[PDB]
Formats: structure tokens, C-alpha cells, sequence
DNA sequence: ATCGGCCGCGCA
DNA sequence: TTGCGCGAAGCCGA
């Protein structure tokens, strides 16, 4: 393994137990270098090494749609590390609490965990360290560059990353060795129960028929790589030119499955990278999973108020600032935006979108986020409302790339100055007008007359 | 260090 | 639609 991917989150003397990787992103039993580098350390102790996932209240703040996918590629999962001789572990509660007296009970030697910067996951490994006394490792599995190798402060832009980026591309571009079994050695219960708390919560449709379609993503590892070779064999050709086009459908759809880890964007970067199409589009596709996917990473990682006003940049600031008091054309409460009941069915029509089918195009994604600022009666309620609803319906919600993106939109972070507006300042802006002239709207309007 | 280099709209 | 030069605007980094 390359060491820089691992990073000591607590030293100590190691213990005659099990290895325990202590799984949280990255749900995948292949292509992962943290289960991998667990595995490791447990050939040269000659033990073994176990899978530990901690299952948390944090269900209860989204949908069933999430909560079914990540549930049921947990199951699959099962069999694959159970198919290598690892025992899985599934504790119901709090990490901080759950994990410690879990790595109690069992005698674990040593202790692994992926990396994620989201807030949470700092005040549950601190706790963690706080009540452990083996060593206590973390690898970055999800990122192509570790996040803390690639830069150590917070990328202003994205080609002030991208140089930096691509430097340390020929040393961490490499393939994945094997995961070797082990030598030595209730799911659906808490899916059940789950459901049954979430149902109240349920969206419907004026009908009792729930809003949410499920057989657009299957969940799990298989399904996650017959979506990159579908990928790259059908859509990866015409990426560069129609992923703006909402209404061709030529985007990867690979981001449910990263969120959750069941898929690496190493792998894909491989298969792609070995592809043969257009230039252009491999370019275009790169750009997505390597810069932007990363410098998200590194925006949660070097600034813990990424989910609030206070990080958007100095001008983006004094600028929206100057307009609070500016008059709103019109301003809907939460509850109307996320009942696609807005002036405009170009925007009722994305949410829409996002509301029945868990994924949102990426180009309407912007469009959708700036409509926002531009009708509420704040920044602040902005971010909020954005916020609150890119989590709880998209399927690859509450990820850096959430946070990275509304931050963008809503607030100029990895972005720049445009000509001075009313309510928006100097964010950039995008008219109805402005998609008319690159996609057909009128077909995107119809797909989605489904406000009943 | 000094300066290039990151949507909307007219027009053909 | 389909591409281009232009516009408004701030700041990094070489
Ligand atoms: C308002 C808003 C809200 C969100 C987001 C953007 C915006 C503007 N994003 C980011 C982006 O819009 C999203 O990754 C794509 O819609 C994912 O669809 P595909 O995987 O099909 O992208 P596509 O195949 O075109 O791109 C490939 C990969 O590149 C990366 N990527 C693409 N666009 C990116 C972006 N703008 N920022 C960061 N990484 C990017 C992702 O890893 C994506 O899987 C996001 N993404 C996400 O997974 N979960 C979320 O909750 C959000 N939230």
C-alpha cells in the first residue's frame, strides 16, 4: 500500500485480537484501502479482521429512499465479507458510545476507520480516541490524492487545485490489489423496524402511492459497476457534450453509489482512463470525479462551518449583505418550494425531479439552488432551505459534494464576481431564458406534471 | 510583480 | 438550438 494513505489517529500498544475496521463511508468490500490495510495489519499479527458498521439515528432525519439503499447494500455486503471469511458487525447506536465498548468487548488489537470530514465524524472519532487504548488508524479510501496530501489549506478554485491535483496523480493512480480472506474466525430486523418509524414521513402523492420511484438505482456493489460499464460503454462517448442537457439522459448517475461507498472513483478512474472515446469527454469526465469530487473534500475538511453563511468568501458576503433589503420579486416558505409550487414550472418541474426519481440532473441542480436565494427572504433561509431539502430527498444527500455545491451556488465558494444584481448581488446568475437557448425546457416541464 | 484567466445576451 | 466575442467582476499565483 502507498503509507500516505494512512494517517495515526491515535498511538498506542497493539493487542493479541482481531483487526477492526470500523466501516462508515466506504460500504464496499472491493477497491477499499482501509478494509485492505485491515486486512493487512491482521496477516502480520496472524489475526483475524472484522467489519464494524455503527447504524445511527441520523435515518430518522431523511427519507425510506435513503434509507432502503444504504440498507440494502449493507445486505450484499454481508455476503461478500462474509464470502472471505469476515464476520460483519452491525451496532445499533452511537459511534462515540457503541464502537468504544464494542472495541471492549471483543479485545481488538488495532483500530481502523475510512476518512470522512464531515463535523460528526470528528466528534465521534474524539470521543472514540477518548475512550480506546489500542492504536487507532484512518485511511483515506474514498479519495483518488488523500485529502490532506493533496493540499493543506482550503483551494480557493478549483485551477488552483487541479495543478496540485495532478502533480500526485502518476503516484496515487494505482490498481487495487485483492482482498485476501481470512485464515481464522439482525439486518433485516432493523430495516423492518426503520421503515415502520420513517412511514409516517413518507411522501405521497394525493393517493396514497408513494412520490418516490425506486427502480431508477438498484443499491449494492454489483449494481454499482454494471452503472460504470454502462457508463462507459453507452454514455461516456457524448459526456462532454450532453451532460447540460437535462432532458438527453448522459450523465454517469454514479453518485448515489459513491456517496455510500459502494463504488471507488479510483476504479472508475481507471476504467475510464483505459477507455477509449472522446478526449474531450474523458477531460470533462476526469474534471467531475477528480477535481470537483475532491476540492468537496477539502472544503469540509478545512473549514467546519461549511453548512453556513460564515464560509462563503469575503466579496460573496459584503455582497449579498448590501442586498437584504433589497425587495424579493416573490418569496416562498420551505413547505413551497418543496411542493413544486412556485411561479415558475421550469423550477417545479426539477424539484419534481428530485422529488419522485432521488436525483436531480446536474445542470438543474444549479438552476434550482439560485431560484432559491433569488425567492427567499434571506441568505441565511436560503442556505436553510436548500439545505434541508437537497438532504432530504436526493439520494446522494448529505455528502461534502452537498455542501461544496449549495455553497457555490448560493454563496460564490469556488467561484468568482459577476455583474452586480438586485437580492443576488454579485453571485452569478441563471435566467429561464438562458436554459431555453441549450435545452428544450418545454420537454422537461412535461416528463414532470406531476403536481397533481 | 504584474497580469492573465477563471453565467447572460446579441448575432450570424 | 449552435459557437463566439464580449461583459461584469475579484483575486490567486506564477
Ligand atoms: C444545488 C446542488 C446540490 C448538490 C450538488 C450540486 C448542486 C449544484 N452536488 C454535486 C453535483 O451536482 C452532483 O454530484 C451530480 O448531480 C451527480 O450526478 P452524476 O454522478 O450523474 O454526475 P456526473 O456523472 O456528471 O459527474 C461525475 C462525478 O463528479 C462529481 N461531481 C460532479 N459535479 C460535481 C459538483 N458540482 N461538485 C462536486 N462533485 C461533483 C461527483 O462525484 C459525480 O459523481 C451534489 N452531489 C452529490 O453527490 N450529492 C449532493 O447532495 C449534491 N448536492
Amino acid at each position: 500500500m502507498n503509507p500516505k494513505r494512512i494517517r495515526a489517529l491515535k498511538s498506542g500498544k497493539q493487542g493479541d485480537g482481531p483487526v477492526v475496521y470500523w466501516m462508515s463511508r466506504d460500504q464496499r468490500a472491493e477497491d477499499n484501502w482501509a478494509l485492505l490495510f485491515s486486512r493487512a495489519i491482521a496477516k502480520e499479527a496472524n489475526v483475524p479482521v472484522v467489519v464494524v458498521f455503527c447504524l445511527t439515528d441520523e435515518f430518522l432525519e431523511a427519507g425510506i429512499r435513503q434509507y432502503e439503499f444504504m440498507l440494502k447494500g449493507l445486505q450484499e455486503l454481508e455476503v461478500s465479507l462474509s464470502r472471505k471469511k469476515i464476520p460483519s458487525f452491525f451496532l445499533r447506536g452511537d459511534p462515540g458510545e457503541k464502537i468504544s465498548r464494542f472495541v471492549k468487548d471483543y479485545n481488538a488489537g488495532t483500530l481502523v476507520t475510512d476518512f470522512s470530514p464531515l463535523r460528526i465524524k470528528n466528534q465521534w472519532i474524539e470521543k472514540v480516541i477518548s475512550g480506546i487504548s489500542i492504536p487507532f488508524f484512518e485511511v483515506d479510501a474514498h479519495n483518488v490524492v488523500p485529502c490532506w496530501e493533496a493540499s493543506q489549506k482550503h483551494e480557493y478554485a478549483a485551477h488552483t487545485f487541479r495543478p496540485k491535483l495532478y502533480a500526485l496523480l502518476p503516484e496515487f493512480l494505482e490498481e487495487f490489489p485483492e482482498l485476501e480472506p481470512n485464515s481464522v474466525t439482525t439486518l433485516s430486523d432493523v430495516l423492518e423496524t426503520g421503515v415502520k418509524a420513517l412511514l409516517p414521513e413518507r411522501a405521497l402523492l394525493k393517493n396514497k402511492d408513494p412520490l418516490f420511484e425506486p427502480w431508477h438505482f438498484e443499491p449494492g456493489e454489483k449494481a454499482a459497476k454494471k452503472v460504470m460499464e454502462s457508463f462507459i460503454a453507452d454514455r461516456l462517448d457524448s459526456y462532454g457534450a450532453l451532460r447540460n442537457d437535462p432532458t438527453k439522459n448522459m450523465l454517469s448517475n454514479l453518485s448515489p453509489y459513491l456517496h455510500f461507498g459502494q463504488i471507488s472513483s479510483q476504479r472508475v478512474v481507471l476504467e475510464v482512463e483505459k477507455a477509449e472515446s472522446n478526449p474531450g469527454s474523458k477531460k470533462a469526465f476526469l474534471d467531475e470525479i477528480l477535481i470537483w469530487k475532491e476540492i468537496s473534500d477539502n472544503f469540509c475538511y478545512y473549514n467546519p462551518g461549511y453548512d453556513g453563511f460564515e464560509s462563503f468568501p469575503s466579496w460573496a458576503k459584503e455582497s449579498l449583505n448590501a442586498h437584504r433589503n433589497d425587495v424579493r420579486s416573490h418569496i416562498y416558505t420551505l413547505e413551497e418550494f418543496e411542493a413544486g409550487k412556485t411561479h415558475d414550472p421550469l423550477w417545479n418541474a426539477s424539484q419534481m425531479e428530485l422529488l419522485s426519481t432521488g436525483k436531480m440532473h446536474g445542470y438543474m441542480r444549479m438552476y434550482w439552488a439560485k431560484k432559491i436565494l433569488e425567492w427567499s427572504e434571506s441568505p441565511e433561509k436560503a442556505l436553510e432551505i436548500a439545505i434541508c431539502l437537497n438532504d432530504r430527498y436526493e439520494l446522494d444527500g448529505r455528502d461534502p459534494n452537498g455542501y461544496a455545491g449549495i455553497a457555490w451556488s448560493i454563496g460564490g465558494v469556488h467561484d468568482r464576481a459577476w455583474g452586480e444584481r438586485e437580492v443576488t448581488g454579485k453571485i452569478r446568475y441563471m435566467s429561464y431564458e438562458g436554459c431555453k437557448r441549450k435545452f428544450d425546457v418545454k420537454l422537461y416541464i412535461e416528463k414532470y406534471s406531476a403536481l397533481d
